[PDB]
């Protein structure tokens, strides 16, 4: 019993960790057999950051330029190339604690662990979601850049976030592992803002599935929506269109809870039309959307990793 | 920016989680140095659950009853003793991977990581924080038992929580890593409750702090309150008493945020009394008491560990 904003374990992602400095700039990197990953952005100075080319930024860099610590070993970098918005540094070593790995770009709406970094050292673990605006409300602090989101699939780290800035709303904007941004986001400091970012629906019933599994059942109705209905009421309240292949997913929840999907979407329509009125569901007094329907069977059903 | 329940980096005790089985049962344990802790219950069957003699239990066993797995490795048995309610095997390998460690026994109000496992694999990290009344909020389900709650200081993991037990409402309960339960709770398949819990003022005071310090502000005033009066107000509202000494563990962040504790209890004041008002603080429609102190400023701050 239980439930919990849970990440994986973070040991397989701490051993890749390391330092990576270049002129007065230090940020973290990703160290995978005998490359660093880390933001392009490291290149930069103080007032290269307006508007920076950084292929004229890159030719005039050495590959002594590039300081690299794993802990307190200083690795020599033989090699230097951009991948879109992340240099790679090809280094003399390779990582002995490489995990069997994969780079994954994820879907708005899919939820990733953060190991926070600071000066290759981590901080913390905690989940997040892909916002629909392509933003993750992370918790990162300067010095942070090149932390990486990653899921865990049994022995496999799913790569698929690195950490580049902070917008001013005070959420975050990166890039998957090859260095592409997730949404419409620059590694320029100019004007960018986040975009209007709304509810994802399916993880919010996922989670109300999780409410149940574990008990909480006081927000369950006898009655049923079609799934236009339903999708006429989500659209009112900003929240994301619920598609076939979502109730579909939802299909395992459904099938051990007993509850159809579209029964629980009446739920979650009196829900949103009537409030929770001084209730809470699995301990929040808000509609949580930062579990996937995978997340919820993980954590209702025990799956480990190795 | 921004703010989330952050568990401490968990490789370092996943490194040294096995399984342990005797019997039918199959339980976590925890692998430092030469010896591996777990719940004695473990050297319990189906129908010694109800008032088990540990001691007759445990004089009947050998140590080849004991299969301890580290991976894929066979680990031998090479002694046992009980020390309260976990069992201490010695075996005859010391684990390789034992980090700088301490066992320490947590206050009710602190937090700890704890990392979810089965069969000795670790299933997911997540921030808990002991109740006042001596439960944990966690996630747990068949299997976790010998799950460990812990913090790191730098380089030292301060192991202070073993999972032993499921409480009727879905809480949990179990033992420092010396096998003195937390709470009045005893290993025994007897009728036992949680007690009546409280919320844990200092902590919601603290995440106020963590909320200005992100730039939510709506719910400061001008007013202000005796630590009398506010303990009065407390009361009302089932929270724990605010003591001096809590006051004085506050003090860094009201220096950082010019925010003097008192001051700041006048607004939890007028929260308790006029509820949120359909408002959020750190993304929560609720007050947040699993934040320490300590926790705020190590997040807001960037402190990590090594
Ligand atoms: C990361 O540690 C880092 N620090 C760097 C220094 C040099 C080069 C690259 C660096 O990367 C931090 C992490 C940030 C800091 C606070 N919280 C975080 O997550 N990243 C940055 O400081 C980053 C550096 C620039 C990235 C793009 C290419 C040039 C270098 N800056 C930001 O994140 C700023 N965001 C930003 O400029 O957004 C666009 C914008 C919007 C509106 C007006 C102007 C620009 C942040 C730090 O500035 C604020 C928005 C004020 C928070
Ligand atoms: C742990 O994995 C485990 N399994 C074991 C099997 C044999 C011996 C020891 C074991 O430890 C689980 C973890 C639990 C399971 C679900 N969520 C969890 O956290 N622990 C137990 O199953 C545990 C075993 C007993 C502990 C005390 C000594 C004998 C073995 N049992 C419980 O946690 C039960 N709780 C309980 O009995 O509380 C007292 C009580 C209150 C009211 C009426 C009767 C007894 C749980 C599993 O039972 C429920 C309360 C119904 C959930």
């Amino acid at each position: 019993s239980g439930f919990r904003k849970m990440a994986f374990p973070s040991g397989k992602v701490e051993g890749c960790m390391v330092q990576v400095t270049c002129g007065t700039t230090t940020l973290n990197g990703l160290w995978l057999d005998d490359v660093v990953y880390c933001p392009r952005h490291v290149i930069c100075t103080s007032e290269d950051m307006l508007n920076p080319n950084y292929e004229d930024l890159l030719i005039r860099k050495s590959n002594h330029n590039f300081l690299v610590q794993a802990g307190n070993v200083q690795l020599r970098v033989i090699g230097h190339s951009m991948q879109n918005c992340v240099l790679k540094l090809k280094v003399d070593t390779a990582n002995p604690k490489t995990p069997k790995y994969k780079f994954v770009r994820i879907q708005p709406g899919q939820t990733f662990s953060v190991l926070a970094c600071y000066n290759g050292s981590p901080s913390g673990v905690y989940q997040c979601a892909m916002r629909p605006n392509f933003t993750i409300k992370g918790s990162f602090l300067n010095g942070s850049c090149g932390s990486v989101g990653f899921n865990i699939d049994y022995d496999c780290v799913s790569f698929c976030y690195m950490h580049h800035m902070e917008l001013p709303t005070g959420v975050h904007a990166g890039t998957d592992l090859e260095g592409n941004f997730y949404g419409p986001f620059v590694d320029r400091q100019t004007a960018q803002a986040a975009g209007t970012d709304t509810t994802i629906t399916v993880n919010v019933l996922a989670w109300l599935y999780a409410a149940v599994i574990n008990g909480d059942r006081w927000f369950l109705n006898r009655f049923t929506t079609t799934l236009n209905d339903f999708n006429l009421v989500a659209m009112k309240y900003n929240y994301e269109p619920l598609t076939q292949d979502h109730v579909d997913i939802l299909g395992p929840l459904s099938a051990q809870t007993g509850i159809a999907v579209l029964d629980m979407c009446a739920s979650l329509k009196e829900l949103l039309q009537n409030g929770m009125n001084g209730r809470t569901i699995l301990g929040s007094a808000l509609l949580e959307d930062e579990f996937t329907p995978f997340d919820v069977v993980r954590q209702c059903s025990g799956v480990t990793f190795q």
